[PDB]
């Protein structure tokens, strides 16, 4: 199934992420490299002990540091020596800082796929692949609560979908796919309502917050797993109950003139 | 150069109001009558404001320089054009680079400049705070909504753009603030954000492709399409997104994306 593939994963430190390299280890995976802030030591000793016939690389680097991913993934490379999968989940919920969510989560998602094209693409000597970023529900459909966040997920969305063109993949050999789920309990939403740009929307944050317990992490990294096995180049799929759901994009409809 | 009613009392903010788009928008605005227009750059382009000024003696025509990827500076230069003009109906959200080579910068401008911008404005134009409401405008392309392979990172700092204001029209805030959120989404346009195009496009083996764009910067003008902005206003429509093409406006009726009708998979 995953036997035999190396991947990477950024955020595989915690909540969906973690759940994905677990489950790609789980399925068989040889090589899973993790890249993520944080360090969840105790916890990466149990896992290689889980699977001592398989490799588990643990990089602490920051997504939104170009240089540094740069770097990571060459590191990654001696190692493994080829890439077959990146599943880029990364991320952060905070609108009260601007920066920080554009550079982590939208610069985050670009930096890790655009340092790993040269190490799966079937120009330079590698032999494809598949790239599996994760946007949101929210990055189709607004959610008015978190507009900063929300703009950072629909950029994800864009620019997935562009990599995935014939021209790109005759080339390369690499897919693209976009993930986007919608709520899912998680570390994500601790302390949500201090990290709200609009105070007064405190009381209409329940519309996500009660929603939490509707799927896991290991639910949502389970149709992560689902998503990978279709390997359909520029597909774009929700995830939500616990359950994917495949998305036909159709254009925008244009009104008579004004 | 006759001075309108259209939008006679008015005062206005627009970033990256000196050159393309931008610059037409700035003119148009003072030619249809308002009241004080304020410019939010980079470049100042005294020489083409010294005229503007002359041509306009009645209006006040500021310029203040600063990068939008600057949250503070841009919150302070909102004190300083608060401070005289003494309030604010209009913001024109217009700044924007192409340049896919530096992410962050293309990040920062074209998506935080929005955000800081639209963000920095909220407090001098809402009914809640002793503004008197208002309307912002802020500038995505038809790239935002339908991705253009070529130009990846442009394009999704143009369609976080759309999201993120799209939010800002909710009801909920509309009821408080009385400002309006509107997008403006407009097709390939003849301006300086072209030059050195293929230079600047992350894959350089697409650079045979970049023709698909380029071919078509003729079919409007950076002053047609800030005529269709200035039409967009009028419109006044809260949570608009209007297209752009042609020298014309088409308005966008929006359906949500996921909708229960996808069987699982
Ligand atoms: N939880 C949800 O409701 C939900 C729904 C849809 C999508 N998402 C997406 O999932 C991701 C968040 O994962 P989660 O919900 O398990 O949250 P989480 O906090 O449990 O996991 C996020 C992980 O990413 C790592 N990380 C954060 N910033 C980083 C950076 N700059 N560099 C490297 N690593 C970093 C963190 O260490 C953390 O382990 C986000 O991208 C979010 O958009 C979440
Ligand atoms: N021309 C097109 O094809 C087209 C189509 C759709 C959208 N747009 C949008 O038009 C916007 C501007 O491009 P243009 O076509 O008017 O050409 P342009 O480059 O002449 O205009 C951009 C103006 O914004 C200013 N600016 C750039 N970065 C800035 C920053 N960080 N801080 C402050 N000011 C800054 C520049 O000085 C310039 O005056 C872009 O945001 C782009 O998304 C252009
Ligand atoms: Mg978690
Ligand atoms: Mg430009």
């Amino acid at each position: 199934s995953f036997r035999g593939k190396n991947a990477v994963v950024t955020g595989g430190a915690g909540g969906i992420g973690l759940q994905v390299s677990k489950q790609l280890l789980a399925a068989g995976a040889a090589k899973v490299a993790i890249i993520d802030l944080q360090d969840n030591l105790e916890e990466f000793v149990k896992l290689r002990a889980a699977h001592p016939t398989q490799s588990v690389m643990i990089i602490k680097m920051d997504v939104a540091n170009k240089k540094g991913v740069e770097a990571t993934y060459e590191e990654i490379a001696k190692t493994f020596g080829n890439i077959d999968i990146v599943v880029n989940v990364a991320g952060i919920f905070n609108d009260k800082d601007v920066q920080r969510t554009l550079l982590v989560n939208l610069g985050g998602i670009i930096n890790s796929t655009l340092s790993a094209l040269p190490y799966m693409g079937k120009d330079n000597g590698g032999k494809g692949g598949i790239v599996v970023n994760m946007s949101s529900v929210v990055g189709l459909d607004p959610m008015f609560i978190i507009p900063v966040y929300g703009a950072t997920k629909a950029g994800i969305i864009n620019f997935t979908r562009c990599l995935a063109n014939e021209k790109y993949y005759q080339r390369s050999g690499i897919k693209f796919v976009t993930v986007c789920p919608g709520a899912t309990m998680t570390d994500m939403f601790t302390n949500f309502t201090e990290k709200i740009i609009f105070p007064e929307t405190s009381d209409e944050t329940y519309r996500i917050l009660d929603r939490l317990n509707k799927q896991s992490a290991a639910d949502v990294s389970r149709c992560i797993l689902n998503v990978l096995e279709k390997d359909k180049n520029g597909a774009v799929y929700v995830i939500e109950g616990k359950r994917v759901y495949p998305l036909e994009i159709k254009p925008q409809w244009t009104g008579k003139e004004q």
